[PDB]
This record gives C-alpha cells, structure tokens and sequence, in this order.
C-alpha cells in the first residue's frame, strides 16, 4: 500500500519540484495541456524519478475527447492521444494508464446501446496498444453527472464487455463512488472486473458533486474503505486528488494515519 | 417574406433517403439538413441532394456538425479536426448552392474552469478559421445561440460577442435558436441583440420548450409566446428561413400550420 500525488494540483516544473521535496511513495503525472507527456516532459520526468525513487502512474488525456463518440473520427482522434500516454508510460517503466469511459451525446441520448458499443470499440482499441506496450488500463469509475458512462460497477461492465485481457482492470476511484452510493460496496464488484482494481484515487465530498474535497472535510468513511482494500489484498497505490499541495498532504498524514488504525485490527 | 423549413433530424437517424423522399412529400419552403451521421454531407449524400434539390424548387441551409467537437477546446488537434469537420460542411454546403451554415459555440470543460478568458480566445481563432473559409466559399456563418447549460458558450448575445471580438466579415451573423433562448429568457428580447452581431439575424430556429430543457415541443406545447417572436423579427425585416426542429413529422407538420396562422396574425397588428 503506497501513496501518490495526482499533479492536478500550472505548469509542470512549477508543481513538481514542489511535489517532490515531500514524502509521496509514486507520482500520478495528468496527461494534459502543460502537463502532456511531451518528448520534453519524458526527459525531465525520466530524470526526477532518478534523483528521487519513486514510482510514476500515468493518467490518459480526458478532456474534449469520447471513446463513446458516434463520430468515428473523435474516437480516432482518442485512441490517438490515449496512445500518447500508454507511450509515455511506457517510457516512463509506468505500469499503470488510467483510462475514462466516454458519455452520451446530447443528439444520440436514445441510443446508449450503440454509444455503448462505440466505447467498446475504442478501449479494445487502446488495451491493444496497452498490450504491445506491456501497460496496464486502469478504466476509472465516473461522479454521478447526466449522461456520462461508468459511473456504477453494472455501467463499467457494459464496456468492458468480453474483452480478455492481462491488461485491463480498473482505477478505483472512491471520490465518484460517493456521489453513486456507498463507496465500500464498489471495491467487491470493481474487483470482479478484468484484472481487478489496480490503481485508486482518494479525496472527499457530500455525495452529491465531485467536490475533490481535503480528506475529512466530506461524508465519506474512509476507515470502511481501506478495509474492504485490505481485504483483497490491494497491494498498489492510492493516489490523492486535491486542490492545493497542502491539502493532499494533509491528505497523505490523514491516509497513513487510518492505514494505522486498520492494520492493528488484524491481530 | 419569411420562409418555413423543417430539419432533417425529425427523422435521423434513418438514411437520407428514406429521411428526404417522406419530408418532400410536405410542402416546405426550406429544408435543413445537419451534417451528422447518416445526413453527413457525403459525395453520396450531396449528390442525392442535388437530384432532389432540382425535382422539388426548394432551398438548402446546412447545419454543421457539432457533436463531440468543441470549437473553444484546449486540445489543439479537437480544434482542428473542429475545423476539419465544419469545412465539410461549407464544402457541402457551397456545391449544394446553400447561402448559410449553421455553427455551435463552444464549451467550457471542468478540467479549465479557471481559463476562461483563453477558452473564449481558442472558439475565437476557431471562427476566424471558419469565416475565412465560408468567405472563400460566398458562405454565410450563422452561429447559433445555445440552450442554457452550465459551460456552454454562447447562452446570451454578449458570450456569443467574447466569440466573435472584433470579426468584420460580411460572412459571419447569428441563427436564431428561439427555443434555447427560452431555457435562458424571453425570446422575443433575445431578436434586437442579436441583430446586432456581425450581419445580424440569417437563420432562425423554432421549437418549444417550458423554460428550462432544451424539449424540442411543437409550437403551442411549451410557453413560448411567438407572436411576439415573429413581431419583433418582422420589425427587422427577417426574410430568411424559419426551420422547425421537432422529434416528428406530424408536430413539424402543425407546428408549421401553427407558426403560418401566427405570422397571418401579425399582419393583421399592422393596422
Ligand atoms: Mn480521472
Ligand atoms: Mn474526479
Ligand atoms: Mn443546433
Ligand atoms: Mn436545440
């Protein structure tokens, strides 16, 4: 059990310079505008984690592309730049790519089946290339918003389908399985999934909106959680998605100290 | 005098064919075709239309592709394919003798909340890109006001002027989304405003809705009051086309009836 940083957090050595002088076991770099795992940002990353040890997940661009998209040339155009980030990682001796299901069009709202397939179509895709590349999809639960797709176990199946692979499994993410439902009760469920729950973010909310709240400040039992973790065995990292540095490492203490509590149980 | 036109997607997402050969049965003046899916302005496509276009004399307005595009993204390559997208439709548009096309502002996504000023920068350079293009073309822009959804560009007539800034192009004006305007405030006050962007008011889409949803009702099922639509339209002297956007036929049919025996109506005001 290992605890990250998500870059979220601005450019990229303005937030990792910062990020580094504390104690976080991996850092979860955001495939994104500055952040984007350029040929520049390969370079100056692959030096940091030689300076420092510490592991490196990556998080695929998101924003303005749907792997769900009936317009096949978006679809294209995501595949293309998830490609960018299995690469990066690749190079980055990464392991994980956590990867987020599309939604539905305001235009095709009364086809989700096909959206559906479209989604399928594009992650089999991807987790091709994840497999050529020996990189792991992490596909990510989604907040409770109209129209996007994963946000229930049930959801991430209907895209997950049949595919059969080493290479696909699922980033947990507590923060959206709070604005669902009881996020103790994904961790059985997500788990049943390809190859499991292999990378998890953490921050709080009211169950309502995906607040990325410090740690505490939400209603989320956080105890419970890391217990049903402990359970399977989720040997990974949990990765923290905060507003500001120091919130996340507020966050961090706050983790490490429930870790604390839940370890001395088993006795 | 004003022009009435039905959009193609009362029947998407059936072929163009089947979609057409039921639609020319009716009498309309206009027809809108949206450049999505299986209606994409393909050679197939543009070339069914043409034959058909001159069996029945009826005019052309195209609406660009919108859909998983976004004109305002961060995302150099989603702008350009954008782009991409929409010069198919000028394209389309231009052999098909259309004198306008349809185009959606932008969207604001949550991961750039905090960059709004460079978002508006981004739908900018889009339109300008855009523009150039239809003027290549002897193309009308007419950019669309959009439902009132939180992230969307374009709500108001000030959010559509942070797009167009300082654009001075006989070839960039506004079509006139009654329905969204409603989901934002009073329709008929939305006409004066938008007149006043770039050429003004060259298209105009009609449809219901009780204020808040983007419904897409027949005339009379929402609360929209068009006379006063129509009035404050006949008072700029709009001559274009009114396209009605409806999920069928039947309301497409009456909502034309309807809208005709409004605009008789509004006649009869100027006494
Ligand atoms: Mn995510
Ligand atoms: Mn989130
Ligand atoms: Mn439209
Ligand atoms: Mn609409």
């Amino acid at each position: 059990m290992k605890f990250g940083v998500s870059s979220l957090v601005e450019s990229l050595t303005s937030s990792m310079e910062k990020i580094a002088e504390h104690n976080f076991d991996a850092w979860e770099i955001v495939c994104e505008g500055t952040h984007y795992l350029s040929p520049k940002n390969i370079k100056y990353l692959m030096e940091l984690r030689d300076r420092y040890e510490v592991e490196i997940v990556v998080h695929a661009p998101f924003s303005d592309l749907n792997p769900a998209s009936m317009n096949e040339r978006v679809r294209k155009l995501t595949v293309e730049c998830i490609r960018d980030a299995i690469e990066g990682a690749f190079e980055l001796d990464s392991e994980v790519v956590v990867v987020h299901p599309g939604y539905i069009p305001e235009l095709w709202s009364n086809y989700v089946s096909e959206i559906l397939d479209n989604n399928f179509s594009t992650l089999s895709e991807i987790v091709e290339i994840a497999e050529d590349y020996g990189i792991k999809i992490g596909l990510e639960n989604m907040p409770n918003f109209r129209g996007v797709l994963g946000i229930t176990p049930e959801s991430l199946l209907e895209i997950v389908k049949d595919i059969d692979s080493k290479n696909l499994g699922i980033t947990f993410d507590i923060g959206h399985a709070n604005t669902a439902g009881n996020p103790a009760e994904f961790v059985e469920k997500l788990q049943n999934i390809g190859i499991g729950i292999i990378h998890v973010h953490a921050h709080d909310n009211n169950g309502y909106d995906d607040e990325h709240l410090k740690i505490g400040e939400g209603n989320i039992n956080f105890i419970e959680v890391l217990e049903k973790l402990k359970e399977i065995g989720y040997d990974g990292v949990i990765s923290i998605e905060n507003k500001n540095i120091r919130d996340a490492v507020k966050s961090k203490e706050i983790l490490k100290e429930y870790l604390e509590i839940v370890n001395e149980k088993v006795a």
